[PDB]
């Protein structure tokens, strides 16, 4: 830490709070997570310093002492909710929207193929820079170990995992990644729930109730109760106009409830909503 000079708080998370920091001795600015109070996590936490992409925060050191952790990392000017309030009067052009999601199914089709996932994606865990890029950001901090309290969202968590699945995939990402694009077309959360039965009966609300009809296994699930109400199915159109019909295919498929049936983000990366994708520059203001 002496090699560091914090500038301010940039953020807190369940984990840990992040500072903006300057080396001492470099000059060079940076983002430093510190984790308060062992052993697998260390080894964890040291497997994802090799997991570099262009579309991933890139964590650059692990500073381990006195039982305190701090991670540094490489800094970020904004993050995707801020740009997002910003924006609420117009909302995000259309050709940024699918760039932004563009990179982030890169980010997700590199994570995923080495077997890490997020487990938390939100626009709050997205940051932005000047050159029109987005990363996705606290990445893998979720096989770690467990200091504000400061409810967690659920907005963006997958039903498996609301329905008490152990041992979920990356498609649970997906998931994530589709809500928060519906919620960039739209300018406002698809499902914000405020607890985990709400949560749960948002997703149904919009979707349908799920049955073994549209995902085989649903009813031996953990959390499953046969007396959850029955909720009809709504289509897209209503729910994210005014996507076009590219854009409400792929997030359907972003959004099927049967994880292995939902897509991965490398067909993902296939799909004709990105026949047409550019990158444009983001009007930023720092
Ligand atoms: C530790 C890494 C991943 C990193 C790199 N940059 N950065 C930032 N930068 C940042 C700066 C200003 C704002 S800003 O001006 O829009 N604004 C004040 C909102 C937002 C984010 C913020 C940030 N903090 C949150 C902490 C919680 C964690 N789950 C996700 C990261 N982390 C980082």
């Amino acid at each position: 830490m002496e090699n560091f000079q914090k500038v301010e708080k940039i953020g807190e998370g369940t984990y840990g709070v992040v500072y903006k920091a300057r080396n001492k001795l470099t000059g060079e600015v940076v983002a430093l997570k510190k984790i308060r109070l062992p052993s697998t996590a260390i080894r964890e936490i040291s497997l994802l310093k090799e997991l570099n992409h262009p579309n991933i925060v890139k964590l650059l050191d692990v500073i381990h002492t006195e039982n305190k952790l701090y991670l540094v990392f490489e800094f970020l000017h904004q993050d995707l909710k801020k740009f997002m309030d910003a924006s609420a009067l117009t909302g995000i052009p259309l050709p940024l929207i699918k760039s932004y999601l563009f990179q982030l199914l890169q980010g997700l089709a590199f994570c995923h193929s080495h077997r890490v996932l997020h487990r938390d994606l939100k626009p709050q865990n997205l940051l932005i820079n000047t050159e029109g890029a987005i990363k996705l950001a606290d990445f893998g901090l979720a096989r770690a170990f467990g200091y504000t309290h400061e409810v967690v969202t659920l907005w963006y968590r997958a039903p498996e995992i609301l329905l008490g699945c152990k041992y979920y995939s990356t498609a649970v990402d997906i998931w994530s990644l589709g809500c928060i694009f519906a919620e960039m077309v739209t300018r406002r959360a698809l499902f914000p729930g405020d607890s985990e039965i709400d949560q749960l009966f948002r997703i149904f609300r919009t979707l349908g109730t799920p049955d073994e009809v549209v995902w085989p296994g649903v009813t031996s699930m953990p959390d499953y109760k046969p007396s959850f109400p029955k909720w009809a199915r709504q289509d897209f159109s209503k729910v994210v106009p005014p996507l076009d019909e590219d854009g409400r295919s792929l997030l359907s498929q972003m959004l099927h409830y049967d994880p292995n049936k939902r897509i991965s983000a490398k067909a993902a990366l296939a799909h004709p909503f990105f026949q047409d994708v550019t990158k444009p520059v983001p009007h930023l203001r720092l």
